[PDB]
C-alpha cells in the first residue's frame, strides 16, 4: 500500500463531474473543481485544468494526471508549511501517508486547526492523538474515512485499508 492506492480507496474514481460529500463540483479522484454552485463555472474550471473542451467528461488517463498533480502539490504544501513540516518530519512512513490524506481532503488550512492533535502526533502519543482527532467536524461528517485515517495514525500499519 502507498499514498496513491490509499487515496484511490478513500476518494474513488469518477469520470463525469459530480458533487462531493460537501456538495462541491468535483471530478476524477477527488479533484475539487470549484466551491461555486454553478455547473457552468465547474465546466469551465475543468476545461482550464485539462486544456481541452471536455464538456464535463474526462478519460482515465486525465483523471490520473490530475491525481499525480494533486498528491505532489499536497506533499509540497506540507513541506512549505511551518506548522505541518515539523510534524511530517517527525513521522514514520506510514503515518506520513495519514497526514498527506488529511491535507488532500481538507487543505493545509483545515489541517492546521488540529493544533492539539498535531502536537500529540509529534510527541508520539498515539492513543491520545486518536481520541483528540475524533473530536472534530471531519470525524462527524465522514466517519468511515476519518476512522481509517485515525487507525493509521494510531497503529502505524495499513490494517484499516487491508480490508478494502
Amino acid at each position: 500500500m502507498n499514498i496513491f492506492e490509499m487515496l484511490r480507496i478513500d476518494e474513488g474514481l469518477r469520470l463525469k463531474i459530480y458533487k462531493d460529500t460537501e456538495g462541491y463540483y468535483t471530478i476524477g479522484i477527488g479533484h475539487l473543481l470549484t466551491k461555486s454552485p454553478s455547473l457552468n463555472a465547474a465546466k469551465s474550471e475543468l476545461d482550464k485544468a485539462i486544456g481541452r473542451n471536455c464538456n464535463g467528461v474526462i478519460t482515465k488517463d486525465e483523471a490520473e494526471k490530475l491525481f499525480n498533480q494533486d498528491v505532489d502539490a499536497a506533499v509540497r504544501g506540507i513541506l512549505r508549511n511551518a506548522k505541518l513540516k515539523p510534524v511530517y518530519d517527525s513521522l514514520d512512513a506510514v503515518r506520513r501517508c495519514a497526514l498527506i490524506n488529511m491535507v488532500f481532503q481538507m487543505g493545509e488550512t483545515g489541517v492546521a486547526a488540529f493544533t492539539n492533535s498535531l502536537r500529540m502526533l509529534q510527541q508520539k502519543r498515539w492513543d491520545e492523538a486518536a481520541v483528540n482527532l475524533a473530536k472534530s467536524r471531519w470525524y462527524n461528517q465522514t466517519p468511515n474515512r476519518a476512522k481509517r485515517v485515525i487507525t493509521t495514525f494510531r497503529t502505524g500499519t495499513w490494517d484499516a485499508y487491508k480490508n478494502l
